[PDB]
């Protein structure tokens, strides 16, 4: 209930790269919700990816982006909702790299 809306988004790879920019959380429906983002990497690269958030029964929220901007590479993760303000992003991209990143409002 507390992720739609815009969030500001840092993040880092294992490739030892960062990244700033944001998040947008659009509902749907009960069980999932639309996210698009843009933001830019610390090697110059322009960030542009759109995907859902899917609920499961037991209220995990799992990611799935695609970045059409990153050569279509996608991630793949869970978001955790440490509290009304504060969202921690795990994932790893398709090309076997973690991807970690905070959300904030
Ligand atoms: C800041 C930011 N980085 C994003 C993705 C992203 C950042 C990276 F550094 C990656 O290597 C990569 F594959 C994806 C994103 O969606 N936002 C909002």
């Amino acid at each position: 209930q507390l992720l739609p809306g815009t969030w500001q988004v840092t993040m880092t790879n294992e490739d030892g790269q960062t990244s700033q920019g944001q998040m947008h959380f659009q509902p749907r429906s009960p069980y999932t919700l639309d996210i698009v983002a843009q933001g830019t990497i610390s090697d110059g690269r322009p960030i542009t990816g759109y995907g859902k958030v899917t609920v499961k029964t037991d209220d995990t929220l799992h990611v799935n982006i695609t970045y059409p901007s990153l050569g279509n590479i996608k991630v793949q993760g869970q978001i955790t909702m440490d509290s009304p303000t504060q969202a921690t992003w795990n994932s790893t991209t398709s090309d076997g790299k973690k991807l970690t990143g905070t959300l904030q409002r």
